[PDB]
């Protein structure tokens, strides 16, 4: 039984997570970015990262940006997808919801989404949702809609290093 910290400490054993240069700090209460999520689930399913490419317009998006080769590797796989398929916009700085990350990782898990879920979720995600929380990806009192803290993305992480192992 470990708290969340112990839980960061043992994925960045693992090679999972590493956090941010220059801090002990985990910022366990912040936010995750798509760029975060993206890393975490390169290492989480093994992917390649992809180097020297870029998929992406962004302002900021190129050799300079840690997150390319995490990026380029989720895109490849279709972990992750666009937010302007046209445009050809990742937003890397963007944040990503308790919801968006229940489908992504119950899909990536190759766990079936529950049929009718009775949740507070988008509809879209209900049975996604009800899966993640079925498999201990995220609490049942998570707010779905809400953007996933980067705490619930490493409570996440770990059942899912658990499950895959
Ligand atoms: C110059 O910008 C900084 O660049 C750093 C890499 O040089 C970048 O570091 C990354 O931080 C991410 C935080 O989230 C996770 C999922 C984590 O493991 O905790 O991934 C981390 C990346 O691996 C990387 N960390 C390191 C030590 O290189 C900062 O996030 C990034 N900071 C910000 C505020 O965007």
């Amino acid at each position: 039984a470990k708290t969340t910290q112990e839980k960061f400490d043992a994925l960045k054993e693992a090679g999972v997570f590493s956090g941010y240069p220059g801090t002990t700090d985990a910022k366990l209460g912040q936010d995750m970015t798509r760029a975060e999520f993206a890393k975490v689930l390169v290492k989480l399913f093994g992917l390649k990262e992809i180097h020297g490419q870029y998929s992406y317009k962004d302002k900021n998006y190129d050799a300079k940006n840690w997150a390319a080769p995490f990026i380029e590797a989720v895109t490849a796989e279709g972990l992750m997808q666009a937010k302007d398929l046209t445009k050809k916009i990742f937003d890397f700085n963007g944040k990503i919801t308790v919801e968006e990350a229940s489908k992504t990782l119950v899909t990536a898990l190759k766990l079936e989404p529950v049929k009718d879920a009775q949740n507070k979720a988008t509809d879209w995600a209900k049975g996604y949702f009800e899966a993640a929380v079925n498999a201990g990806l995220f609490s049942k009192d998570a707010n779905p809609k809400a953007n996933a803290t980067r705490a619930q993305l490493v409570e996440a992480a770990f059942a899912a290093d658990e499950m895959s192992k």
